[PDB]
């Protein structure tokens, strides 16, 4: 299978006067490229996919594709939806506009059965010829892609090559790779990046890397080179920021941190997201003081 | 406050050849009207809101409004979204096209904070002048509207008049009505309709009533009249069907039951929803046997 | 079946200088009798059954039996254990020493299967000829007595007559009484006393009644007479204290309130239970001012 | 600090005609010694601590001590209780009778606060001068020893040297060793032995090692020697058996396997534990056949 692995960033989507700040977006992506990242994920959960229109979503995929040209950095385009016809449309767009693969979140809110998830992802995978990474985040979607369903999809569809796990369930990560060791398990939970990598995970799709791209890429690359001692070191050092970036619902803290670091111009969300409490603002600012944040 | 209460049905959306079966939809609504239902909810969770387009969602709201004209039956239009700008667009549409009020589910997938939920619903309520019923279903959305948040919205926004609770949490139902007894608490969970009504709930938004409208309406009207012995007897009789209708994710069982009863022509969903297992199909058919199903 | 129902109190066990304060225990029981309580439960969870020796447990049952003689008040003796041979010993002691029935908590820590729970309670029920009330509290025991197992035990063992439920699950309470309406469902969760009683539950085993026995007794008897307006009003009034009495693990808050009320001499627990935090101490003190607390 | 780490076994307790089969108990330990195990845990959860009397509990500690005498293998005696005065008595007994250290499970059923857990373990640690390993298993006890509480106890009581974690929470394992890398984190959950060890955990207290001591000891020793490749390979091979040994509550499956393998003479439990279902019996037998089970 064609794969997209290594250190990856779930890019925040900056807003200015309620519109996507397209120049800021390209600048943030170039900062990722210059700090050792292997791929970027436009419009994942961290990019506020829910509140972008289908047009803004497509614009952000294009900006990512254009910005990574002339580099090794791949674009793993966010293309999931809880409606299969929407997810297929996003997948075809990503392929036709030069994305290297797609991320595809489990349908949220309508809770498909395992049979429905299989049919959902088969339809998506049959619509394009580029790699497809599943994405399990049950605390947000209300559903779980079972290990058996992930393995069946991996074996039955040529371009489905792995899963981003954001489930806080290392037992499930053992289950996945013990029964199907050819799949690419990708960490979607920064605090446990190293444990997932040490069990044979092959990359991360990170929130923290928005702020600290050099640290996440170093951790991932150490782990892939089997220097687990140094990968663990960075994972342990990052624990405090990894946790504080979820003191409120992601991406509220990471955008707060990017704004405090001077990396975006305004602390702007689209409703229903909004600024953190005054207390959590101060907590984020305090934890940032322990880390060295790269500029542009 | 202006209110919409009593026995209400979360309408299924019949599909045929992949499109909304508009005639069948109108006929199903007339069957509800003729069996004592007080309001209908087009395009809630049970109506597959996630997989309809915005144009089909609007078409179904229009069909409900047109079908209920000249009757006592109200239209409480499904209008929620996880993007506040989409939820405002749906609310304004419902108002402008003659809905009696709106239902508005808590944002799914993006997990807003309590402050964000407040701003989300404040924006929706300020955009129209018709009643707004909040809708809490944390197992599907990944977030919970707290009792404090519900009460503040009820007190701060003129048109927000209560909440549909689908959280299996009778403690919260006590919390709500003990601290704010003027709100309209509505059961969103058929198996516990009677406990919610007996604590001062004023209506239900039912899945089971799709199949058994006369029984749910009777349960509710007995309960509102304080004939608790008779309301409890029906709630107890309905327990088996109320639960089997969730053997797989709603609306897969209720549509399966409607098809088995001959009330819709095709057992069609939109992916990622799909037919139940062969085992659950048989369980649904077996439980239906002990209930008397009204035809057209 | 012989039954023990109505308003019942899970008695605290007062300590002084590390020993059971026997005189105080009898005094507290007399106060319960004089305030309309129908039964007292010595050495349940609220009575710190875990940290009493087998001898003290037996002393406390004996004091309760002595104190209720010549009154209408029954003794439903705490007799549970996670070891069946221990639970049978307590059951036989309770019978031989004149208890009217026994409460028997689901085995904690060792998590028996449903078959194991069935055989456990069958062994207990076969060992005595007095009423046995099962007791389900999964948040504390780590196991659940399923509705099917409760009903099988009720139907198969002639002295098992119902269940004390402390599970926050009104759906299960409907399930229980819809399939086996002859059993006595007893509320083990003060905040939802009224919803359980209004669904056909027949009593409460209360924590709050230690402090406010007259109010819990009135609620229960109103509800048993289907005077639901008055029963719900008291349940609503009691909600704030019912919840604050679990700001820390029961019985830490209720013992704190009894001490603040001047009903016991010293705020004494047996480790690992201990005095509450300073804030929760003040929180308990503040909610108490809203209620009228009977003296001796 | 003095420590007890490496590959350890939570010994089953065989029964014969309802009594501890002491001669089989010693033989099982000797088989563990012969297969590379570093320490044995008499009368933990897997040893049915709940249903042994205090005297049987003590007898099993004595057998372990005597059996391991003159060998390199240590005895980490189960000494926990939900009553602090009982846990202190067991701790002192183990010290006085030659145990190398004690395991002490968090109090079950009575749900102490974090302050209570601290005082509980401080009382135990101060009663002896041998190493004390905390033991967190919230699914069984109903309480959690927080990371902050574990770390304070480790830093404040010289003999407290680590924690056996059975919580399915690799994030917490990162939290623990990132903030206190000096403690000995011990896996109490066989399926995730390797991820816990790969993050710096220093041993396992295993259920599976009862049946396959050579495989669990090898897994642990590869990981301690930083051969993560081979430690993960064994962890992956063992996943199927590691999970099936919990198809019913531990130790119901492990005793069933020990009996099927001819290693214990009778499949006897003490109520409320009992034989597994016929189906689960069959599943266990089927999974065991894929592994090489050492004899005596
Ligand atoms: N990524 C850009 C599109 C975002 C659209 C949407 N807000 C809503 C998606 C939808 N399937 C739309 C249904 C509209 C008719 N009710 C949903 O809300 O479920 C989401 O997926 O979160
Ligand atoms: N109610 C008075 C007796 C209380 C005894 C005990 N503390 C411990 C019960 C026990 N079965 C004792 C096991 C002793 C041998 N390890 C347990 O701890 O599980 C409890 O049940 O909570
Ligand atoms: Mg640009
Ligand atoms: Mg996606
Ligand atoms: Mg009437
Ligand atoms: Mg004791
Ligand atoms: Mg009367
Ligand atoms: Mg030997
Ligand atoms: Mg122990
Ligand atoms: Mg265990």
């Amino acid at each position: 299978k064609n794969i997209i692995i290594g250190a990856m960033t779930a890019l925040i989507t900056p807003f200015k006067n309620g519109k996507v700040d397209e120049q800021s977006y390209a600048r943030l992506i170039k900062r990722q490229i210059e700090n050792g990242i292997d791929a970027v994920v436009p419009v994942g959960t961290t990019g506020e996919s829910a509140t972008l229109t289908h047009e803004e979503h497509r614009t952000c995929i294009e900006i990512a594709v254009e910005t990574c040209k002339g580099t090794k950095v791949k674009v793993l385009a966010g293309a999931g939806s809880n409606a299969t016809h929407e997810a297929v449309g996003l997948a075809k767009f990503a392929k036709e506009h030069g994305a290297d693969g797609i991320l595809s979140v489990a349908p949220y809110y309508n809770k498909p059965t395992q049979q429905g998830l299989y049919e959902h992802y088969k339809a998506i995978a049959q619509s394009v010829d580029i790699p497809v990474l599943l994405y399990n985040v049950p605390g947000r979607t209300g559903c779980e892609i079972s290990t058996d369903t992930i393995i069946k999809l991996f074996r039955d569809c040529e371009n489905i090559y792995g899963v981003k796990e954001a489930s806080g369930n290392i037992d499930k990560c053992v289950d996945l790779l013990a029964h199907e060791p050819r799949m690419m398990l990708i960490s979607g939970e920064d605090a446990i990046n190293y444990p997932i990598l040490s069990n044979g995970g092959k990359g991360v799709i990170s929130v923290t890397s928005n702020l600290l791209p050099d640290m996440i890429s170093a951790l991932t690359h150490f782990a892939l080179d089997e220097n687990y001692k140094e990968a663990k070191k960075i994972n342990d050092e990052l624990y405090n920021i990894n946790k504080i970036l979820f003191c409120e619902s992601n991406p509220i803290p990471i955008k707060t941190a990017m704004y405090l670091a001077g990396l975006i111009e305004s602390l702007e969300f689209r409703l229903p997201l909004c600024s953190p409490s005054k207390e959590n603002f101060a907590k984020i600012e305090e934890v940032m003081k322990k880390y060295k944040i790269k500029g542009f």
